[PDB]
C-alpha cells in the first residue's frame, strides 16, 4: 500500500497515540497518513506478546475515550487486561473507523528533514518512500526500541534467544527445557512464572531487585461493567483532573505523621486490594526520604515472608533506591514461583555476568547451561525511537545532537529549531508517569487542535521559542529534583542505556496540572510558539 506523496500531516506509529491521530485529523478535515514498521496496529501490544504480559491500570482506565460508541460497546473481562485482549480492543478501534486505509505497514521512517524554503518535512522511509508533509507528528513510542543487555557473546549463544519486546508471533515452547530470564523489571515479572510452568529448570538472573505489589487480578463483574457504561464519560473526567489519570485515592497525610500501627493497618489494606494505588497512600511517599523509607520497609517485610527460604528471600529484597522512583510493577505469583524447585535466583549483584557464552551464561561464580535465553532487558526509552531517524531541523542541526545531553523540548510537545514538529507523550511531558492513555488522548487532542488552528488561519509554521524551551527544560528539572525520582538510576533517566545521559526526562507535576498549563498556551494563542 503505497503512501502518498504529499499530505498535511504525516504519523510515525500505528500504536495507540498513532491510531487516534490518525482519526482525529480525519475528523479535522485534514488529510493525514502513517507509517508503521510493523504489519499491523497496536504498537506496545503489537510487539510484546510475551506470556503473561498483562496491563498494569485497570482495564476500565487504559481505554480510550474519544469514543461514546467504543465505550458502551466493549466489553473488558478483567481487572487487569492481558495483552491479546488489548490486541482485539485495539482492532476493534482500527476496524470500526477504517484506519487501515491511512496507514502504511511493515515501513520505517529512516529520515526527516524541515524544507525551510517551503515550510514542510520531506521523509524517507527504508522501501524508498519519499513523502512531503507540512507537520510531522511522531508518534513512535516511548517504550518502543528493545535495548540488549551489554555483555559479550551474545551472538555465539547456541540456544534460542529472546527479547520479551520483539517476541515470536506463534507460542514458544520451553518444556522440559533450561531457561533463563535475565532481567526483573515488570516484563521479567510478568513472563517469568508463565515460562516456569514448561521449564525443566528457570533461571533468573536478576540485578538490581525492583519492588512489586501483587496485582489481585479477577474476573470483571459484568454488572460492574454495565453500572459503569451508564456513567462512563464522567468516570473519565474524574480520571483527566488527577495526577496519575486514574481513580487513584490521593491520600492526604504525611507518611511521617503516623504511626508505626497506623502505617501498617493502612498499608495492609492496600497490600490486599492490589495494584499500585499504594504509591499515593500518603503525599510525600515520592518527595521525602525518610517518608518513603518507611513504606519501603513495610514492602521489605512482605517479600522476606513470601518466599520460604530466607537467603533467597533476602536476594529479593530491594535495596540502594527509594520505593517509586523505578517504576512500580504489579507482579502475579512471582514471588511464589521461588518457592519452586525449578526456579533459581541468580543474583548478578554479587556475582556479575562476564560474558554469554555457546552454552548458557557465566557469571564470576559459575557457568549456568541454558537451551533458551530469553531478554527482558528492557527499551532505550524516551529517545530511542526518534534517534533511530536522522531528524534534521533549521540549520541542518540533528535532533540526536542538540538531544545529546538530553531531551530539551517546550512541555514536551515540539523543540526549538524544528518546526512542525510534535512528539506524543515523551519527554518534557507527564507521559508514563500518568495513565498512558490519558496522556495519548491529551497530547493527540492538543496537537490535531494546533495543527486546525494553523490551517484555520492561514498560517504555515509553528516553532517552539527558544527561550521558552530553555526555561521549560529548567522548570521539569527543578520540579524533578523536588522529588526522589533523580535519585535512581531507571529508564526515565536513560541509566539503563550505556553512555546514555542520565537526567529525568519527564514532567512530574502531575498531569492535571500539565493538560492546565497545556490549555492556558493554547487559549493564548500558543504563547510560546511563534506562528507564520
Ligand atoms: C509491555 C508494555 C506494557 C505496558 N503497559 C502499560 C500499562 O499497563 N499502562 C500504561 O499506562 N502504559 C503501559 N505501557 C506504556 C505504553 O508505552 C503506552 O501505554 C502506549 O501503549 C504507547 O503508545 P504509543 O502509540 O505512544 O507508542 P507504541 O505503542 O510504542 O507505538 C509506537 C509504534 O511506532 C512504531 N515506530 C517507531 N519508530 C518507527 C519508525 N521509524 N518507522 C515506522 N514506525 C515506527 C513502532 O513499531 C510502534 O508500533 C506499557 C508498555 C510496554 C512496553
Ligand atoms: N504493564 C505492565 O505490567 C508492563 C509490562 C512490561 C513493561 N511495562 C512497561 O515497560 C517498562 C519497561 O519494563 P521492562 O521490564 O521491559 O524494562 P526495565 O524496567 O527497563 O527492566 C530491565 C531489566 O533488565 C535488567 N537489565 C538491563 N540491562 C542489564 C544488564 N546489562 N545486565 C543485567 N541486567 C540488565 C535491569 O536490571 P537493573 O534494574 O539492575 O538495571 C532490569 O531488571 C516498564 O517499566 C513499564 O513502563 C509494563
Amino acid at each position: 500500500r503505497q503512501p502518498p506523496e504529499e499530505v498535511d500531516v504525516l504519523v510515525v506509529g500505528a500504536g495507540f497515540s498513532g491510531l487516534y491521530a490518525l482519526y482525529r485529523l480525519r475528523e479535522l478535515g485534514r488529510s493525514v497518513h502513517v507509517i508503521e514498521t510493523a504489519g499491523d496496529v497496536g504498537g506496545v501490544w503489537y510487539w510484546n506478546r510475551y506470556p503473561g504480559a498483562r496491563d498494569d491500570i485497570e482495564s476500565i482506565e487504559y481505554c480510550y475515550s474519544f469514543s461514546e460508541e467504543v465505550l458502551q460497546e466493549w466489553n473488558w473481562t478483567e481487572r487487569y487486561a492481558s495483552q491479546p485482549e488489548i490486541l482485539r480492543y485495539i482492532n476493534f478501534v482500527a476496524d470500526k473507523f477504517d484506519l487501515r486505509s491511512g496507514i502504511t505497514f511493515h515501513t520505517t521512517v529512516t529520515a526527516a528533514a524541515f524544507d525551510e524554503a517551503t515550510n514542510t518535512w520531506t521523509v524517507d522511509t527504508n522501501h524508498g518512500d519519499r513523502i512531503r508533509a507540512r507537520y510531522l507528528i511522531m508518534a513512535s513510542g516511548q517504550l518502543s526500541v528493545p535495548q540488549l543487555p551489554n555483555f559479550p557473546g551474545l551472538k555465539d549463544f547456541a540456544g534460542n534467544l529472546y527479547h520479551t519486546g520483539n517476541w515470536p508471533h506463534e507460542p514458544v515452547d520451553f518444556s522440559g527445557q533450561r531457561v533463563g530470564v535475565i532481567g526483573t523489571g515488570s516484563s521479567g515479572i510478568q513472563v517469568s512464572p508463565q515460562i516456569a510452568k514448561q521449564a525443566a529448570e528457570l533461571f533468573v538472573f536478576q540485578r538490581t531487585p525492583h519492588f512489586a505489589v501483587p496485582a489481585r487480578n479477577a474476573p470483571l463483574d459484568p454488572e460492574f461493567l454495565a453500572d459503569l457504561k451508564k456513567r462512563y464519560a464522567e468516570f473519565r473526567e474524574e480520571s483527566r483532573n488527577t495526577p496519575g489519570g486514574t481513580h487513584r485515592y490521593q491520600g492526604p497525610k504525611s507518611a511521617l505523621e503516623v504511626s508505626d500501627e497506623e502505617l501498617v493497618e493502612t498499608l495492609e489494606r492496600y497490600w490486599q486490594e492490589g495494584g499500585p494505588d499504594i504509591l499515593a497512600a500518603y503525599r510525600d511517599i515520592l518527595r521525602d526520604r525518610d517518608a518513603n523509607e518507611r513504606v519501603a520497609e513495610f514492602i521489605r517485610n512482605k517479600i522476606r515472608n513470601t518466599v520460604r527460604d530466607p537467603e533467597v528471600a533476602e536476594r529479593l529484597v530491594p535495596k540502594g533506591y527509594p520505593f517509586g522512583t523505578k517504576r512500580l510493577i504489579l507482579e502475579i505469583d512471582y514471588y511464589e514461583m521461588f518457592n519452586r524447585d525449578n526456579v533459581h535466583l541468580v543474583d548478578t549483584l554479587s556475582a556479575p555476568i562476564e560474558t554469554i557464552t555457546p552454552r548458557g551464561v557465566r557469571t564470576s561464580e559459575r557457568e549456568y547451561e541454558l537451551d533458551s535465553l530469553v531478554l527482558a532487558t528492557g527499551f532505550d526509552a524516551l529517545t530511542g525511537a526518534l534517534f533511530k531517524i536522522d531528524i534534521r531541523g533549521v540549520g541542518n542541526v540533528a535532533l540526536k545532537e542538540k538531544w545529546a545531553a538530553g531531551p530539551r523540548t517546550y512541555l514536551g510537545l515540539s523543540t526549538a529549531g524544528f518546526p512542525n514538529l510534535f512528539f506524543i507523550a515523551g519527554p518534557g511531558s507527564p507521559s508514563a508517569l500518568s495513565n498512558m492513555l490519558v496522556s495519548i488522548e491529551q497530547h493527540v487532542e492538543w496537537v490535531t487542535d494546533h495543527i486546525a488552528y494553523m490551517f484555520k488561519n492561514g498560517l504555515t509554521r509553528s516553532e517552539a521559542v527558544l527561550e521558552k524551551e530553555d526555561e521549560w527544560v529548567e522548570h521539569v528539572n527543578e520540579i524533578a529534583d523536588e522529588t526522589l525520582y533523580p535519585m535512581t538510576a531507571s529508564w526515565y533517566t536513560g541509566a539503563n542505556v550505556p553512555g546514555k545521559p542520565r537526567v529525568f526526562m519527564l514532567y512530574v507535576g502531575g498531569f492535571h496540572r500539565y493538560r492546565q498549563i497545556c490549555d492556558e498556551v493554547a487559549a493564548k494563542g500558543y504563547e510560546g510558539f511563534v506562528l507564520t
